[PDB]
DNA sequence: CTCTTTTTTCTCG
DNA sequence: GCGAGAAACAAAGA
């Protein structure tokens, strides 16, 4: 999942276990509890959930007044709500019973992790890995996104996929942009200039915001509408709309990537 | 059978 | 510092 996807999945946790005491918790995986599983269970088990917050894409979950659950889902990582006496399915790795059902965490890759965080160590730990503004139109300062694409001669997709000049794109959301931006992903940016940072930027928020409106692209979070939206992830070979050009897909910086190569000229 | 394909961090030169 | 490639892992497809 992307940062909407993730948001989406924050949203309908907000609604159902916000206000939920935590019984017990189980791992059949541990191993991705990387603060310690045994630390985690202690701390949180009879605590209360007080709210699900997101940080890119990071799903914060606040636990107690002194606790933070910061969860990634990277690459496969699904949640769901189910009965407490449901059956356990293969990808299962970890559970959060509650007195009336239970939050399970899936992961066929086993690449998704959890980290128990004291709540005033949240702000350091976001501050350490160097994460950049959430796209909003708010926290997304364009002049300092400028100055950061000057000032560098990386090429602007795998730039933008590091999450150090804003939050929260993958490789699908980031091919969707660069389109919409009309710029090439191996463009180097310091080469861009500003009326394209200025698309650029505008186009981040746009679709990311409108990603998250249409539910994310497609467990909880599985009822997405913006995969009906994409103009060139995973549509390789597809037309464009423009007068009969076709989608490529290249490699750039080990990233499968898709674009329009009339559109998308350096 | 092999090889390639699908977020973040780590190693190497 | 940089980029390239691979690591963690599972499953599906060519
Ligand atoms: S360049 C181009 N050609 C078209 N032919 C039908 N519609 C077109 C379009 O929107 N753009
Ligand atoms: O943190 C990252 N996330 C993604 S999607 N790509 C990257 N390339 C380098 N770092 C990152
Ligand atoms: O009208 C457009 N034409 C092309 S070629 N690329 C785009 N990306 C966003 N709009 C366009």
């Amino acid at each position: 999942p992307e940062l909407p996807e993730v948001e989406t999945v924050r949203r309908e946790l907000e609604k159902r276990i916000v206000g939920q005491k935590i019984i017990s918790i189980e791992a059949t995986y541990p191993r991705m509890v990387l603060t310690g599983f045994e630390q985690l269970k202690k701390e949180l088990t009879g605590k209360t959930i007080q709210g699900i917050s997101r940080r890119g894409k990071y799903l914060i979950f606040e636990i107690g007044d002194d606790f933070r659950l910061i969860s990634h889902l990277r690459m496969e990582g699904k949640y769901r709500l189910a009965t407490l006496d449901a059956p356990r399915e293969k990808h299962d790795h970890l559970t959060m019973k509650f007195a009336d059902g239970q939050l399970i965490y899936a992961d066929v890759r086993k690449f998704g992790t959890w980290e128990l965080i004291s709540t005033d160590q949240v702000l350091p730990y976001f501050l350490k890995k160097k994460i950049g503004p959430e796209p909003t139109y708010e926290d997304f300062d364009e002049k300092l996104f400028r100055e950061k694409l000057r000032k560098s001669t990386k090429k602007i997709k795998p730039y933008l996929l590091e999450q150090t000049l804003v939050a929260g794109l993958g490789n699908i959301y980031v091919d969707e942009v660069l389109w919409l931006a009309k710029i090439h992903p191996e463009k180097e940016t310091n080469q861009l200039i500003e009326s394209s940072i200025h698309l650029l930027h505008d186009s981040i928020i746009e679709i990311l915001q409108k990603a998250i409106k249409l539910g994310g692209s497609s467990a909880l979070g599985s009822t997405g509408k913006m995969q009906n939206e994409l103009q060139v992830y995973g549509k390789t070979g597809e037309k464009c709309s423009r007068c009969g050009a076709e989608i490529q897909k290249i490699k750039v910086a080990g990233r499968g990537t898709h674009f329009c190569p009339v559109c998308q000229q350096k």
